[PDB]
């Protein structure tokens, strides 16, 4: 940076520590990854300035003509990356996406079925407290008690019980392949829109490394940025059919002007989500995460589901007796960062949880494979198992250094 | 630019036109400015990389120490500017700041009271393709036929009439002081809430050249890129005792996690303005604008209410038997950027119009002053006088080409 230094020393600092904070601790949390500069200088760049409101080639401000260009290429690059009849890459987020697709198809009270919110279920997926669950009448599907695996006999009889308009398939802590097929079917048979909201897994999905909803969904959202490594952001993808009414939730329905330097960094993102390389990339997150997870068993911890297929784990921590909170808090201690989640069934609160969620998609952008794997497997067994030792804790603290050099 | 240069020709070719496009065009869009380079690298930092739901020392991500910092800073810059009790800097963009405040304070088919959409009111202040108009109950108050100043006998039959839960103040297209007291005493006798959207004027009033709404209204909504000249996003001003329920509303209400480096953006876009510098250059945007307002005058041209005590004005074409569209494209043929809009009861749809809007923040931020204000008019006189004429519009282009240097 040039310019920023001189005109702002208290954020500049702020953001130098930030950026050294970035280095130094181990990533785990599942949503989060490290761009590329390429992405950040088109986030840094002028586009900031223009409003755009409207589509390429249909807007209500002169002087488009090359934000049109911008906002195509990451129309038509998601387009290719996913096999999707249409994209809308306007979305300011993934509740903005979700926001959009809800008040495309539904009415205020109508029923939608989505995974229930202590089973891998998002907060913008029905809860009490977010719009989804205010604005329309969310039930929910569980997962199996013993294989905590989506239980699709559930899905189906809650789907012929409560009569749906639309179900959402996806998950914020589901480590398992989702069945979109199954999901389709059961749609069909209750007459309802399928939605499926692949935040998470949408890298993986682009790299072929998990089943492609598209084919699926009436309607696919996601975030740009997890997974993806995009910037932060939203992208809706639909068939032909909702283009049009899709298009309109988006604006005039929900935001205004979009952020068309967003847009910028989507193309980009998109751009390397294309490449042969980035494919290498989501295969290395999975191949990743699977050894995590073999690694702690390892370790004598009881994992959700018994592994993973993607690129997120989640500890039980009640053989141990410990809650998410204490752990998360302790491996906060020795620079590992983790969430506190529930786990399915959780008898504790979702403030307190039984779980911790790791991911291994923002420590596998930084090169660790599997020997870093097996390392940090160790280290969050050192420290789960010698809570109470601050001497044990500080030489995780020395083995995490000497893991992020 | 270092990187997206290599990364991706297509996207820097596009980004480098709209760099160029944007010294070269005389850009008289009412809502846009133009951003410093320390904004523009604030938005292109690491701070994207960042999850960050909750808020500052209240956040469900561990390692938020410094975009925590980064956060407050805004807030308290915020704060600062524009004398609030609360600000809430997470808003994705204006649509969204009003979005929270609705859903904070409203029901489902509840009544508001806001400002005509065809005599200067936002698309998110009832359109019934909008969100606002969907979800709840709007209703509008008028200007003058004569005076196109808002007529506040006509605020308070509406509201005595409909009884709204929320009045709406503010506005996209309205060239005149807007009387924040009138506003409240109105709300009072109904018992409705004042919400002030000050998107346009912010910048004005964060330099004391328009009447702040604070001490006057529950709420304050803003975008932090129009007068404010600041990135693109959206914001919330209220008094402490909606604090919480505001902050709630933003999350889990609707919207997930934060743009933590757009936040950054914020914060030095704040800081900028809290500096004596940038009171000068709204100054001039109101001077510039006044000068615009008179010059165009003397062209011959009718405005909407007679001129301008803010940073915008509206021409009003049926003297001259144009249509905005007609005036809108013939402008942008020689390199100046207007938008077509709606002037007070307006005979023409608005997607024809009668008139063009027109504002000076922009040119203003680049230097240009009130000689530059003169010939810009004469440029306008020039064009829609001889719309006909291609040798008038080459010597329009000539004369554009001579003002951006």
């Amino acid at each position: 940076m040039k310019y920023l230094p001189q005109q702002d020393p208290q954020v500049f600092a702020a953001i130098e520590q930030e950026r050294k904070r970035q280095h130094a601790k181990i990533e785990l949390i599942a949503s989060e990854n490290f761009v590329s500069r390429a992405v950040m200088e088109a986030q840094g760049s002028v586009l900031t300035n223009k409003y755009a409101e409207g589509y390429p080639g249909r807007r209500y401000y002169g002087g488009c003509e090359y934000v049109d260009i911008v906002e195509e290429l990451a129309r038509e690059r998601a387009k290719q990356l996913f096999g999707a009849e249409h994209a809308n890459v306007q979305p300011h987020s993934g509740a903005q996406a979700n926001m959009a697709v809800y008040f495309t198809v539904l009415e205020h009270g109508d029923t939608v079925l989505g995974m229930n919110l202590s089973h891998g279920g998002h907060l913008t997926h029905g809860s009490p407290v977010n719009f989804s669950g205010v604005q329309y009448n969310f039930v929910a599907y569980g997962v199996d008690p013993e294989t905590h695996v989506i239980d699709y006999d559930d899905v189906r009889e809650k789907a012929r019980l409560h009569r749906p308009k639309l179900i959402v398939a996806a998950a914020s802590a589901y480590p398992r392949i989702i069945d979109f097929a199954k999901f389709r079917e059961i749609a069909d048979e209750v007459g309802a829109y399928l939605m499926v909201d692949m935040a998470h897994i949408a890298g993986l999905v682009a790299a072929g490394l998990h089943p492609n909803p598209v084919p699926y969904a009436h309607f696919v959202t996601t975030t740009t940025h997890k997974t993806l490594r995009g910037p932060r952001g939203g992208m809706i993808l639909c068939q032909e059919q909702f283009a049009k009414q899709i298009d309109k939730a988006i604006f005039p329905g929900i935001q205004g002007g979009p952020l068309m330097h967003v847009i910028a960094a989507k193309a980009v993102a998109f751009g390397e989500a294309l490449q042969d390389d980035f494919k290498a990339y989501a295969k290395r997150v999975v191949d990743n995460a699977k050894r995590l997870a073999s690694a702690l068993q390892n370790e004598g911890f009881t994992l959700v589901s018994g592994g993973t297929d993607n690129h997120l784990l989640l500890v039980d921590l009640r053989p141990q007796q410990l809650t998410g909170k204490t752990a998360e808090k302790v491996l906060d201690e020795v620079g590992i960062t983790v969430n506190k989640a529930t786990i399915p069934y959780d008898p504790e609160s979702p403030f307190v949880t039984s779980g911790i969620r790791i991911g291994t998609a923002a420590v596998t952008t930084r090169g660790f494979g599997l020997e870093e794997m097996d390392e940090i497997a160790a280290i969050i067994g050192l420290v789960l198992k010698n809570v109470g030792s601050e001497q044990a804790l500080e030489e995780a603290r020395q083995r995490v250094a000497a893991l992020t050099d």
